[PDB]
């Protein structure tokens, strides 16, 4: 017979796999089955078989690379969900049943033991496997003895004993938090189902628990949104993932457990998707600069990693009720609603999940209403994410200080992103597929857009620095107004920039002073570095007049202006040099292979066209202002520039600032603490980031220190003339 523990795993199962709400008369369900029959197929025709082999699949035979070892068992996982899928043609199949069961036992006898020691990653060993072998188990509990499921699972206590510690046999143990943490549940908490073993589960719970807590220090979810791991790295986008993903999964049958999270307990989960995950998403797009080394990634580009996060929206959603359902689902619908490039469904693989999806997006009671206009500045990790639902563009400044590490290159993922957070920006239009198709690969990852570096070349096997300065930071005036600094100096100190960010609703100007270069190699800054659409090409206008760029660089003195214009004037990008300036742009074929930036991904190579914008600065106390203005056609374009003729207030080694007119707002950033008298308006007194706003004779004031992290009274910082 059987238990309440059973009970648990068979809701397990349903999150897991949800063979119990399949329908084959269900479009979406039956594609991802058919998928799963595919899987189980390859698997079972590739499978070594008579006279016990020296490995189960040829492509996964060296069980020296750890990874070999949770790719084999994730095999008899899918193994699993067909045979106890009834509408699968291995339903209770009787060699799919024994293949199982013998890899198993052989895989046990072999390779994955008590008596074994950590082979190369920890994290197949702790994470990865324990948790396909804890599937497998659940789904096949019905086939399988207690004693056997305890034999199976003994080994994965013996790797980990300590629902609070990964790596517990090692020298260098380590307390799980944010995804860590919630990856312990799904192995601990699961095997301590298999396991009938109370302790085991309440322990572990209890351990769980402590993801609910918000820090001001360390790894974990801030107040003002921010996630950090690995120490010191933005990473909402990955680890914060792994967390919501797992943990709206593991909820559920931790909530029927005799264990189950106090509903307070649970509230910051709600601060997590408001604060941190809703903002990086912009038309149905997760933003790569908080998704640290997973961008190397082929088959996570953007869009594909944001139904990570939608998808544990919605489960989370789906458990709660009322206003929070209604609004988590409005969210959910009006963002998967808005992505007109990726397919929801190709990243929803359990039945629950599709059909959850299904209902959500045909029920008219939920309203999916286009998201509005909101500025998340998240100084904890040096980012900036910018939404204008009036025009419907996206911006994201990717930054870092002495508090964060600019780039992760970890287990050969990675490999050159090393300007990724040198005032990186990003720019989200109408075309949502830009940061995909093979961007990632094929971007001259010399030439990040909005950087200022040397040409000097960079290994591979380079890491990440954090930043010598404390001086990084944005102050933020409402949803649609903020500005940010960046004490910036380059990876081999040899190049310094003052790079301050005036984020003004529909615009952003970018002004960069106090440029230095003790090097040899040349400096400048890339203005951009497009990734264009064969389908939708751009017309490219300098100063207003058609411009014919090639893969040879050409250069434009005195440009006032560069318009790219397209069919879709939600395409459009323009950029206003408030004085003018000397750049190059070239238009060129960029070939490359994800391989090269992730030695775990293919090497079949990938192409993209990219229209690259730059600016030398070919002397000391250089300098580049310009505007970027998008989404407005070109006569719109070329009428904002004339009255943003004198939106630039100043761009000197001490002070930073533009104004603009229309809306009555000043960005300001001041280096020093001299008094600077703005407009023969008001005077700024301390150094630091300001954004203030003219209302009648009345201002508002939103003044930022970035090294000490703290706003400061208003008459400390400003002084009306
Ligand atoms: C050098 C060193 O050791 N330094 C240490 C540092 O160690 C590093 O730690 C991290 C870390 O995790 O903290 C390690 O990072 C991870 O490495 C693995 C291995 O390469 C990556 O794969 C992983 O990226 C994630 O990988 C998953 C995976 O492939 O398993 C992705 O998985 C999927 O996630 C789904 C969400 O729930 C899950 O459902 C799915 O499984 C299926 O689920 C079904 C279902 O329920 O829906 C179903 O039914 C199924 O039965 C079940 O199989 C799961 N599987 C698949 C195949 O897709 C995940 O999405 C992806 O993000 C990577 N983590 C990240 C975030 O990138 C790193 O390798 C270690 O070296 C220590 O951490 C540090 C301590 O602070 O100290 C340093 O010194």
């Amino acid at each position: 017979v059987k238990d309440t523990y059973t009970d648990r795993l068979d809701d397990w199962n349903g999150i897991i796999a949800g063979n119990q709400y399949y329908d084959s008369k269900n479009d979406q369900m039956a594609k991802l089955n058919q998928e799963l029959e595919g899987k189980v197929a390859d698997s079972l025709s590739s499978i070594s078989s008579q006279a016990d082999r020296i490995y189960l699949w040829e492509k996964f035979s060296n069980y020296k690379t750890s990874a070999n070892l949770t790719a084999t068992y994730r095999k008899l996982e899918e193994m699993a969900k067909q045979v106890t899928n009834p509408s699968s043609r291995y339903y209770q199949d009787e060699t799919v049943v024994r293949t199982v069961r013998d890899s198993m036992e052989w895989m046990h006898k072999h390779v994955y033991n008590s008596e074994k020691s950590i082979v190369g990653n920890w994290w197949d060993y702790e994470i990865g496997t324990p948790r396909a072998i804890n599937n497998t188990l659940s789904l096949m509990k019905e086939y399988f003895s207690d004693e056997e499921i305890k034999k199976y699972t003994d080994v994965i206590e013996k790797f980990v004993p300590d629902p609070e510690h990964f790596r517990k046999t090692t020298d260098n143990p380590f307390k799980a938090l944010g995804g860590n943490l919630v990856d312990m549940g799904r192995v601990k908490v699961i095997a301590g189902l298999l396991r009938k073993d109370d302790q085991e589960i309440s322990s572990t719970i209890r351990s769980i628990e402590q993801v609910f807590k918000l820090v001001d220090q360390g790894e974990g979810f801030y107040q003002d949104g921010s996630y950090i791991d690995h120490t010191n790295v933005a990473y909402t986008g990955a680890f914060g993932n792994v967390l919501i993903d797992g943990l709206s999964q593991l909820l559920p049958v931790i909530q029927k457990t005799k264990n189950p999270i106090d509903k307070d307990k649970m509230q910051t989960m709600y601060h997590w998707i408001d604060k941190s995950f809703a903002p990086l998403l912009v038309n149905g797009e997760l933003m790569d600069m908080s998704r640290g080394r997973s961008i190397s990634r082929a088959n996570s580009e953007g869009h594909v990693a944001a139904v990570e996060v939608l998808r544990g929206i919605h489960r989370i959603a789906d458990m709660s009720e009322g206003e929070t359902k209604q609004r988590l689902q409005s969210l959910v619908k009006t963002i998967v609603q808005s992505d007109s490039y990726y397919d929801v469904f190709k990243n929803l693989k359990t039945y629950k999940d599709i059909s959850l999806m299904q209902s959500l997006l045909s029920d008219a009671g939920v309203a999916s209403v286009p998201r509005t206009s909101y500025l998340s500045a998240f100084n904890k990790m040096d980012k900036t994410a910018m939404y204008n639902a009036e025009k419907g563009f996206g911006f994201g400044l990717s930054l870092f200080s002495s508090r964060t590490l600019n780039y992760e290159h970890m287990n050969k993922e990675n490999k050159r992103g090393w300007y990724t957070s040198d005032g990186m920006f990003y720019l989200y239009n109408g075309d949502l597929s830009h940061y995909s198709d093979g961007y990632w690969p094929t971007v001259n990852p010399y030439k990040m857009p909005g950087t200022t570096e040397t040409d000097a070349k960079r290994a591979d096997s380079d890491t990440g620095k954090v930043l010598p300065s404390a001086f990084v930071g944005t102050s933020k005036l409402d949803d649609a107004n903020a500005t940010a600094t960046m004490d910036f100096t380059n990876w081999n100190q040899t190049l310094t920039a003052h790079k301050s960010w005036f984020m003004l609703k529909d615009k952003i100007a970018f002004l960069g002073s106090n440029i230095q270069n003790t090097s040899t190699d040349t400096a400048a800054t890339t203005i951009d570095q497009r990734k264009l659409e064969s389908s939708n090409p751009y017309k490219v206008y300098v100063n207003d007049k058609e411009a014919s760029l090639t893969e040879q660089e050409k250069d434009y003195p005195e440009t006032q202006s560069v318009f790219l214009e397209s069919s879709d004037s939600k395409k459009n990008i323009g950029y206003f040099f408030f004085k003018k300036s000397s750049i190059s742009m070239s238009k060129a074929l960029q070939k490359g292979a994800w391989k090269d930036i992730n030695e775990g991904q293919s090497d079949k190579e990938v192409e993209n066209e990219f229209l690259t914008i730059s600016q030398a600065h070919k002397q000391n106390g250089d300098s580049y202002g310009y505007m970027l203005i998008p989404n407005v056609d070109r006569a719109t374009f070329n009428q904002m520039i004339k009255e943003l003729e004198s939106s630039l207030i100043e761009n000197n080694e001490t002070l930073q600032s533009v104004y603009d007119a229309k809306q009555g707002v000043w960005g300001i950033v001041k280096y020093d603490d001299s008094v600077s008298t703005i407009s023969n308006q008001f005077q700024v007194l301390k150094r630091g980031v300001y954004t203030i706003r003219k209302e009648g004779d009345e201002y508002k004031i939103a003044y930022y220190n970035p090294e000490t992290q703290e706003s400061a009274p208003d008459q400390e910082v400003f002084k009306k003339l």
